[PDB]
Parts: C-alpha cells; structure tokens; sequence
C-alpha cells in the first residue's frame, strides 16, 4: 500500500520500510563540483546487441519493459563494476510537469523524467539473491529532457494505451534498448539503493551525464497512464519519483 500520494508517498515509506532512513539511500543530488574524476574507473561496456525484450507491464508504480535474463544476452560491465550484470528490466520515473520528474538531480536541477535500466550481478545467480548483496545490482540512469522526439522511444509510447491500468501487460518483443541511450557514456557513480520499496541497499548507480531528449508529446503519453486498476477511479500516473536522500558517508565519482 505504499505509493506516491500524500497519504502513502515517500514521507510515509519509513514506517514499513525502515531502511528508508538508511546510510546509502537513493536517489541523491549530484553536486557536480564535489564529484571527483576517478582514473581508476575502467571503460564502461553496455553490451545490448542480443537483448531479448518480452513484455511490458503496468505495475501500479511505473511500467516495466521486461527482458529474458535466463542467459547473458544483454549485460553491463566495466566502469566501477566487478563482473557481469545482466539486464532484467527498464522503467521510468516522470512528473506531472516538465520541471520535475527525475529522481537524481544535478546541482539540484530536476529533469522531466529518468530512465532506469536495471541489472543484476550474475555471480549471485538470480535477482532475488542479488538483492541480498551490497553489490547485487547495477542501475544505469539516464535523464530525459523535453525537446526533440527520441525515435527509439516511440514504440514504448505507442503501446502504453494497451497497458493503461495497474496489472495490465502486453507482448513487447524485439525492442532494442540501445535506442534509448545518449551519444556519450560519461557518468557519475555512487553506492546506493532501490528508489522504491523495499529500498534495498544493493545498487551501484551509474548515472549518465548526457540527457536524452524526448518530445512533449511523448512524455504527455506517459502521463496518461493510471496508477489505479481497471474500473477504478482515475488517478493519473504522474510524479512517481522519490526525492533526493541524504548523501551521508558517500562520495560520487566521475568518469570524465
Ligand atoms: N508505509 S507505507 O508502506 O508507505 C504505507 N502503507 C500504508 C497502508 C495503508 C495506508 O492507509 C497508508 C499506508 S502508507
Ligand atoms: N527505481 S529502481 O531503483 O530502479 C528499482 N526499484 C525497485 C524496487 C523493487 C524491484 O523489484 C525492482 C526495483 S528497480
Ligand atoms: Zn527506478
């Protein structure tokens, strides 16, 4: 029963998920002046050529494009990561207005939306075991700003009509998530958590510096989704972002 409303939103989560007030919670503000270049970072490798997308799901909190993760078909390696992380899903967070919607912020700037590509460390065998580990997951975060359309996003946008309400899914095969990346893979990285309950502190965050542009019409279609289930009173799925959490004893490192 957690959500994003006044009565079940981020200010309330701590009562059922006490780790919400933990030492390595996400998202955070990225202070570009305090982040330091780390020449120890190895090159980042996004290897999505054999990605196998399967389905898209409205889960009541966002929509997930889900992948076949039964083999190393789409993986992330390099950068701050030790070993191989397998893509399992991506999703977005967005706002009611273009001036908010991202989870991470950059010098307190909020972007219109934020894409999360979620990966688990194959040394733990499956996602559920991975989220019992401090290095279990890697989430690649990409900011969205409103301007020119992102062509590679349009197939996502056009299927949303078919998953308007909580619990609905659709087939979503043969989608190439490489079409959602910016040109540059310059990033910031820090240790953090899942940004929704259970808020587990199991994530290496890799947040790209370069945003992607999407069109107003594309994000407007995100905002037509529903948090509610079919037949229920309409609650638009908007402002499904957690605000920035205390950085505590952490350092944000830059790859550039
Ligand atoms: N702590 S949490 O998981 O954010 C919440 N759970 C409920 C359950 C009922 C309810 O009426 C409100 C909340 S907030
Ligand atoms: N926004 S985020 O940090 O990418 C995520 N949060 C959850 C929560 C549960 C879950 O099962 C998967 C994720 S990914
Ligand atoms: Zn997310």
């Amino acid at each position: 029963h957690w959500g994003y409303g006044k009565h079940n939103g981020p200010e309330h989560w701590h009562k059922d998920f006490p780790i919400a007030k933990g030492e390595r919670q996400s998202p955070v503000d990225i202070d570009t002046h305090t982040a330091k270049y780390d020449p120890s970072l190895k090159p980042l490798s996004v290897s999505y050529d054999q990605a196998t997308s399967l389905r898209i799901l409205n889960n009541g909190h966002a929509f997930n494009v889900e992948f076949d993760d039964s083999q190393d078909k789409a993986v992330l390696k390099g950068g701050p990561l030790d070993g191989t992380y397998r893509l399992i899903q991506f999703h977005f967070h967005w706002g009611s207005l273009d001036g908010q919607g991202s989870e991470h912020t950059v010098d307190k700037k909020k972007y219109a939306a934020e894409l999360h590509l979620v990966h688990w460390n194959t040394k733990y065998g499956d996602f559920g075991k991975a989220v019992q580990q401090p290095d279990g997951l890697a989430v690649l975060g990409i900011f969205l700003k409103v301007g020119s359309a992102k062509p590679g996003l349009q197939k996502v946008v056009d299927v949303l009509d078919s998953i308007k309400t909580k619990g609905k899914s659709a087939d979503f095969t043969n989608f190439d998530p490489r079409g959602l990346l910016p040109e540059s893979l310059d990033y910031w990285t820090y240790p953090g958590s899942l940004t929704t309950p259970p808020l587990l502190e199991c994530v290496t965050w890799i947040v790209l510096k370069e945003p992607i542009s999407v069109s107003s019409e594309q994000v407007l279609k995100f905002r037509k989704l529903n948090f509610n289930g079919e037949g229920e009173p309409e609650e638009l799925m908007v402002d499904n972002w957690r605000p920035a959490q205390p950085l505590k004893n952490r350092q944000i490192k830059a790859s550039f």
